[PDB]
This record gives C-alpha cells, structure tokens and sequence, in this order.
C-alpha cells in the first residue's frame, strides 16, 4: 500500500527540461546530432558534470570545463564550432525558460492533501551565476509544497547511484513498496524499480498522471479547480511594532518587493487574508497582513476613543515610520476598507495605492448626523445594535464557535438577517445553537478565530462602530479633497449590506478610479472567491502599484 | 530658562527653500520680478495656497488653481507666459532638489541629547503627486529625530495665525519663555516673539546656529563629528520565525529594498548592529538584524550539535524560505562572519552578496585536525578554553556586567590577553572586579546585553566553538569550490585575534574579492568605528548588491 510520492525536478515538476535545450541548440545551429549532449555526459561518473551534480564544484566553475568538452567533441566529429557560441548563454536561456509544470504540482498537492509524504529528488547544481535568483525563486515556490527536497549537490550523491535511493528511503521513513517514484530518465528510474518502488516514466504529463492516479487510486486528472495556497499560522514570520506606550500592532509578513498592507474587517484577523498572502508574495510583493487594533495579537485597549479613525490612521502611519517604510499599498475589507480610504484622504504621501473590497468610499454628509445616515438604510441596523456598550459583546462572546460559524457563510447559506436586529434583540436570535459548517471554512479555521478572540473578546472590535460622531467631524475636514492617487474599488454581487450600488458615485471623489467586480460573492470576499480576489488584486498591483 | 527648540522645515531643516525656486524660475525664464510669487500668495488667507496649507485641498487639486493665478498675474503686468511652462514641473524639481540641511539637524540632535524637547512646525500640504514618495522619505528621515511634528495641513491652522502658536505651546507643555523658535520667514517669527518666545531669523545656517548656541549655552557649531543614529530596542519592529519545532529565530527589521541579513559574533546581539541598522535602511535596504541561534530572543537549545555550521546554515535558509525571500545579502562579524562565508559556499543561490567584518575566509586544512590548527596559533587559545562544557559558562555567567565591560573595549583600553587563557585559568583572571566603562559603550548599552544574556546564558553561544571536528568534515566537501558571487572582506588594523594578515590568501578562493580596511579599529568593529563601517558597507552594497 502506497503512502509516499517522489518527483524529479527537470522534465517532471519543471518544464521544458534543461536536456531538451542542449539538443534544440544543435538543431538550431546545424551542429552534429548529440554533439552538445556528448560534451555534457563526458567522463561519466568521473567527468565535470558528475562533480558539478555531487557539489564538488559550482556551475560557474563548470561552465569553462563544459566549453572545453565541446571542443574535444567537435575535433573528433571533424566539425567546427561558431564564433559567437556561448555555453553560459545557452544555460541562462534554458533555466529562464523552465517554469513549474502546474498540473504535476497540483497532483503532488492533491496526494499530500490525502495523507501522502511528498518529496522532490533531484540531480542539481550549486548555482553562483549572476542570474541565480530566477532558479532560487522557482525552487522556493516548489519546495514549500513538499515534505522533503533532496538535492544531489547537497547530499554528495547522484542518480542513478543506489546510495541516493537508500538515502531517500531513510528520509521518507518508508519501505520501497510504499513509494511511487516519477522520473523522465529511465536510467534514474531503474534503481528505484530494483528496490521494489512503483515507478512512472514521465514523457507527457497527462499519461504520467493517468498512471499516477491508477496506482494511487486518487483522482488527480480532471479534478475541480483547486483553492489558492493558504497559510499555516505557525509557519509565518510574525512581526510586532509598539506604536505608542500601551499599543502594539501584530502582523504576518511574507515576500519581497513593494510593501502591501492588508487591513481586515469586523470581526476578523490577519488570517482572513490567508489565501491572498502566498499569492501576493509570489506575484512580487512584500505582504504585511495586520491584526488590526483590538484584534488577535495586537493590543486591545478598552476605551471607545482609542478606536476612532483619526487615531487608527495615525497609528498606521507610526507603524510605517517604525518599520522604516516611506509608503505601502493599502488594501482593506469592511472596516479595513473604510480605514484605507481615510488613509488615502489624510496621508496620500504614505499610500502608494489604495484598494477596497466591498466597502465603498463613504463621504461625510455635512447636513446629517452619522447616526441618522445609518438609520436611513435598513441594512445598517446591526451598526445601531453595536452602539450600546456590553450588549453585542455578551451575545458575540457567549459561544465563540457559534459566532464564527453563524457569521462566516457563503451567499447561498443564509443564516442571519441584517435588518431588524435591534427589534429581534440580537444577531443570532433566529440562528441555530450548533450552526452547520460553511463550505468556505474548515472546523480548524473556525477554531483559529475562536482561539484569537479568547484573548481580548469583542470590546475593541465593536468600539470601531462606536465613534460615528467623532469620525464624521474628522471626515468633514476632507470634504473639499479628492482621491488622486491610484485606487481600486472591488464590489461583491451578493454582499447585501455593502451593496455594489452603494459605490456608484465614487468617480465624483476618485475620478481615475479602477474597478473589479465579483459575481456570486458574499460579504466574506477573501474566503468566498479567493481565486478571483487574487486575480483582480495582482492585475491592479502590477499595472498601478509597480 | 530654555528647554524646547522649534524649527521650520522649508529654509531651516531642509534646503534650498521651495520659495527660492519660484523667484529663480522668473530669472531663468526672464519673467517679471515676483510674477510667480504673487500668483502663489494670491487671495491671502482666502486664496488657494492657504486652503492647500490648511489641508482643505491637496497639492494635485492646487496645481491647476495656481496655474490660473499665473495667467491673472501676467494679464495685469501686460506680459505673456511661455508655451512649454509647467507649474507641476517647477514644483517637482524644487521638491526633488530640496535636501536635509545636515548642520541644522545635528544642532537639533545635540539640543535633544542635552534634555531639550524638539519639534518641527511647518506650513506644508497633502502631497498626492505621482512623485510624493521623495518628500515622504525626507519627512520620514527628519521626523524620527524630533519629539513632535506639527504640519499645518494636518492641524487645519497655518503660520502666522496665532492659533498654531498656542497649539505648539500646548503640544510642547511649556511656557513661551522656555521655547526657541527658528524660522526663515520674519512674518512667521513675529507671533512667537509676541508671546515671549526666543526667536531666530534663519538666513545662512552658520549665523542662525551662532545665535542658537549663544541663547542655549550649548556648543552646536564646530563640535566633534557625531556618531551615526543608534537603535532604541522598544522602537523597533521585532520579527519571529519558527525554523523547526524547538527553534525560533528573532530579528529586528527596518527599511525597504533588497534584504540585508546581519549576523553578529560571540558573545553578541542584533544590538551589536545598532549603528548600522538606521544607516543601511536610509541607504535603501531592508535590514534584518538577527539574534543568532543561542542568543537574546532566539531559541537556545542545550545540545552542542545544534550549533554546528551545517545546521546553523540550514536554519538560516529555512528563515529565508519562511519569510518568502529568495535571497538576502549576508553580512557577518566574528562567528557571524564565519557562517556568512559558509552560506556563500553551500547556498550561493540564496546569497545575493556576502560581506565579512574581521573574520577572513578560513578554508579547511584536510591534512590537519581543526583542534591542531587552533593550537598552531597562540591568539586562538581562548577557543581551547571554550571547549570543556561548563568552564567558560561559569566564568562568563558569574558577573554579566563585568563580562561585557571587560570584553567590549577599544584597542587602546586592553583589558584582557587572548593568549595563555587556559594556563591563566580564565579570560578575566587578571581583569578588575569592577571594570571601567569603555568609550565605545554607555552604561545603558551594557545593561541591554546583561538583560539579554539573563535569558539563556552562555551555553548556546559557547556551543558555536564546540563543533570544530563536525565543521571541518563539512567544510572539506567545499574544498574544490570557489566563491564567485559578489564578496567583501573588511579588515580591522588592531584586531589582535582576527588579524588583517590572516585574510591575505583569500583571493585564491574568491578571485573577484573586494576589500575595505579600518585603521585604529579593534575586534568590536561595528561600535568601534561605526561611521567607517557604514561608509564601506553602503559603498559596496550600492555597487555590488544593487
Ligand atoms: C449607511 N451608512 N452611512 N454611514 C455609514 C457608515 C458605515 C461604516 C462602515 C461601512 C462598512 S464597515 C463600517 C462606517 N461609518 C459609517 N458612518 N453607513
Ligand atoms: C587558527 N584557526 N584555525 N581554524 C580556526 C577557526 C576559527 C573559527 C573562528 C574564527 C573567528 S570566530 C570563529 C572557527 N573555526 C575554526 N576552525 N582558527
């Protein structure tokens, strides 16, 4: 019975194969068949390439030795090499053109999801080329999805020597009959077969995957589109900044490039961006996913006034100052979306670009009290129930599991009505004691929110809604301004509180506004439609935020 | 008696003044004298510029209104404006050309160092230009050195209105007679004078500073060269990455740009880079200053084997993987310098560039035991004393204050001999019980190290030296390799253990090696010569590490 899957890198997890360039070069330059391939394998186990693959020498040391072998091969074949020929150029192009074979990675991901131990076993080199980062990035993206990465140049062993297979078996802590081994080189497949391992010769991906699903008994081909990579909280870099004596802000950090500050809504976490964090980092950005003030590992003072927009924005500016960041792209959702538009209005110097999911830019009505404006819209009744200190805290803190399971549901899962909340006497008055688990979340993900909210509860989070008059007075100072920095408004078709139509007049304040729209998407945008969110944010970041 | 100093931004802390471009443009374009300056102040307190300065409108909204005023001014003066004229271009150039007036900042720094409350009071705007980051960076660099930053566009008040001066006095929590106010605009100086504040009209910096030192009684002009900005531990962003179940690594993080990973030596801290962190971040780099394994807030397992180079390097690679970093520039000192050369040799793909302070690249001698190689050099006797578990821990942990005060001394301060340590029976056997405080450190800085070492002690740090045979076996695998990635070797003239001559043969292993040399510099390079270290590292980073 199988419980481990091993994949090669070249020609298996990454395509096109580097060997499938050496032959292409011969054809393009009209050189004798196999001329370059013979110079590559020259000397066999004693040759320059085996020394390179075992880690005895680096790729830059190997380049001239390979060039030397190319001359010896041409002298024997009675042919002459061109005047502009470069081994470095051939390998730079080959490595750069090599990309992840996506359906092969998805198959490995599906196998690991069903309990398999997955590993990459590869004959590779120590890359010291000026262009080494390209491969470094590819290896980083691939390695994270596997239990083990075994590189020949690191272990001092090479395929097909039998010692690497015994090393692989020891690393996996599995007998050979429990292991599937996928390779594009038949010679490298043989010693695994010899030990009793199930072996797959990879030519075209689809056939290799048909063979893989037949042997494992798990559907890998024609499967539904998978969700993006999520975050394991204990595998993240956790950051902490003291913004004032009693206030510390926590954030999760991933990637390199322009800083992208993610601001969640109510009653959420940095974890609400779990599907965006790996995607945005992979797209070339430095992600800073916040625990907003009053949440998770961030400080939660009890005073209502600590949660007015002016203070929250000032603290976000200090956060940037303390990290040494002159700017950040600000992306918000719900209450985070509201903060993000105010950051753009009051601190444009510090905001590289601004994006909001669901929350439209809501300007202050100078001729109406903010509480009257809330009252005029039946869907915003929950905000009035959130006003009296203690009332919503008691209902929300009573049963944390019930709170999150009731709130975090897709558009076709109900289970609460946001209108007549005060009349009904609560958010969960007509909700079950043990709500069913939404398709958007696992039991484990609910438990993360439960554990986070055990620290400070709902006082700090609910206080965000308890500064309406204060926020209105501050917002009135910005009534003559316009948002002229790059901006994105993303609407969700089925958000019945933050309706797409609420954003219709935004172009009056933000003339150069860009938009995104997600159909069949509820209030919990990031987890409802993660793939679509990622596609819209990445496209907008690459075009408007560098 | 004075205890507060207030400085203007334009024409005082930053030069040349933005107003000193509007007049220059008239002269360059042969436009009537004051034509552009009249369009600037047009409408006075009701005009577009006052609305801009009060924060009613943003700079991008103001640009066309200013352009409108330029036409009205030319129509009255019976002159015509050019066909290629652009207000945006004039202000983009003016802002970009404006840099920090360094001797004015040093004076503010010296005043704050002597107990003064310092503040920047400025008539500024909300900058939403595509080029706003330039000013954002300047404001970030300046603001950190002051207790308060009061911006007109943020407070809704403008100089010379008396309300901003009463706001300033309330912010400072000081009576007017306790305040010095420096401004280049006489009209803006008057209301401060009117309240009884000491006022300085700033034309040339030197005279303003002569006036400032006469009134404060503190030397500000002709003072010795100041040390670079240091770090206040509680003002830093603190990061934490779990690299394996029982191992977490702590780091301090500052700046944006290419990642620069700083690796300290024995028995140090991330704080040993305190003078490099703000400088390197200011030069355009993302600094990650580590607490190495066994130190400060990083995990400190007791096992000797947890501290061999192979494990330490593997953990540093995981650290990068977990942060989503494909590469980092690695800069090391002492034991950190040793790790950094091994990172370059075993993981060139992950090392953008490598730099070492004091520690030469020491290759393995395959024909000699590492302990024999140590014994052959009298200066490395302390490493033999560090071998027996418990012995050095007992002496080093006995009196922490004495440990750090004895170790951290400049080349002309002795107080220990590194030869015949085993014979003498310890490092501090001929050292005083209460050592004098070195000129390199304050009592407070010693106490930070004392507090850090109270957590785990010296077991983990001393274990770095207890893997000689293990490190030698691993290093022998790299004997056929060369370091071909960008590399910097920095030698310290007076380091009597890590002597500059020990690095003489490095070009045999690192042919393209770059060098730096610091005269009259001991073992504690970063704190001994911080200015010189910063100059060498920044120059090398900007040329070889992007
Ligand atoms: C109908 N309406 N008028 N004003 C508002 C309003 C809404 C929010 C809000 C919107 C999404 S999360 C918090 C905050 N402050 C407000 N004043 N809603
Ligand atoms: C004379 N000598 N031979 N080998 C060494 C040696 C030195 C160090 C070292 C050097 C600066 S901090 C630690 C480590 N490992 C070694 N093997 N020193």
């Amino acid at each position: 019975t199988l419980r481990a899957a091993v994949f090669d890198l070249d020609g298996v997890l990454a395509l096109p194969a580097v060997f499938g360039v050496l032959g292409r070069t011969e054809e393009a330059l009209a050189l004798p068949r196999g001329l370059l391939n013979d110079a590559f394998q020259k000397g066999g186990p004693e040759g320059a390439t085996t020394r390179l693959m075992k880690g005895e020498i680096t790729l830059s040391q190997w380049i001239p030795l390979m060039e030397e072998n190319c001359r010896k091969c041409s002298e024997t074949a009675k042919v002459c090499l061109p005047k502009n020929f470069s081994i470095k150029e051939i390998f730079d192009k080959a490595i750069s053109a090599r990309k992840i074979n996506r359906p092969m990675l998805q198959a490995a991901l599906m196998l690991r999801k069903k309990g398999f131990t997955t590993a990459i076993l590869t004959n590779t080199w120590l890359d010291d080329r000026a262009e080494r980062d390209g491969l470094a990035q590819l290896m980083c993206e691939l390695k994270m999805h596997f239990d083990f990465l075994i590189e020949s140049c690191q272990v001092g062993m090479v395929k097909p020597e039998p010692q690497i297979y015994k090393f692989l078996l020891d690393t996996l802590k599995a007998s050979p009959s429990e292991v599937v081994f996928l390779d594009d080189i038949g010679a490298n497949l043989k010693p695994a077969r010899d030990l009793g391992m199930v072996t797959i010769l990879v030519q075209d991906t689809d056939t290799a995957l048909k063979e893989l699903e037949k042997v494992t008994g798990i559907q890998l081909l024609n499967t539904p589109a998978p969700l993006p990579t999520s975050c394991n909280p204990s595998d993240m870099s956790h950051g902490y900044v003291t913004v004032k004596p009693r206030v510390r802000l926590h954030f999760v950090e991933l990637g390199s490039g322009p800083a992208v500050c993610l601001c969640h809504g109510f009653p959420e976490s940095w974890y609400s961006w779990r599907y965006q964090i790996p995607a945005l980092a992979q797209a070339g950005y430095r992600v800073l996913a916040m625990d907003m003030k009053g949440y998770g590992e961030s400080s939660a003072p009890p005073e209502i006034e600590e949660y007015c927009m002016e203070v929250l924005c000032k603290e976000m500016v200090t956060f940037l100052d303390k990290l040494g960041l002159s700017q950040a792209v600000f992306i918000g959702h719900d209450w985070g979306g509201m903060l993000v538009w105010y950051m753009a209005l009051f601190y444009p110097e510090r905001v590289r670009a601004v994006a909001s999911l669901n929350t439209p830019f809501i300007p202050a009505n100078p001729n109406m009290s903010p509480l009257e404006s809330i009252k005029a819209n039946p869907v915003f009744d929950y905000q009035l129930y959130f006003q009296e200190p203690g009332v919503a805290e008691a209902e929300l803190e009573q049963n944390l599991s019930r709170t999150f399971k009731s709130l975090f549901r897709a558009s076709d899962e109900s289970v609460l009505s946001m209108h007549k909340v005060c009349e009904a006497g609560g958010l969960f008055v007509n909700s079950p004691e043990e709500p069913s688990l939404s398709r958007m979340v696992t039991e484990e993900e609910i438990q993360f929110y439960v554990q986070q909210f055990k620290k400070s509860g709902f006082r700090g989070p609910l206080n965000w809604y308890r500064n309406m008059e204060r926020n209105w007075k501050w917002a009135c100072k910005s009534l003559g301004r316009k948002i002229l920095i790059p901006a994105l408004m993303v609407t969700a078709e089925k958000d019945f509180v933050l309706v797409p139509q609420m954003s219709q007049h935004m172009e009056d304040w933000i003339p150069h506004l860009k938009r995104g729209h997600i159909e069949d998407c509820g209030h919990w945008t990031q987890m409802d439609k993660p793939t679509e969110v990622n596609q819209i944010l990445i496209k907008w970041l690459d075009s408007d935020a560098r």
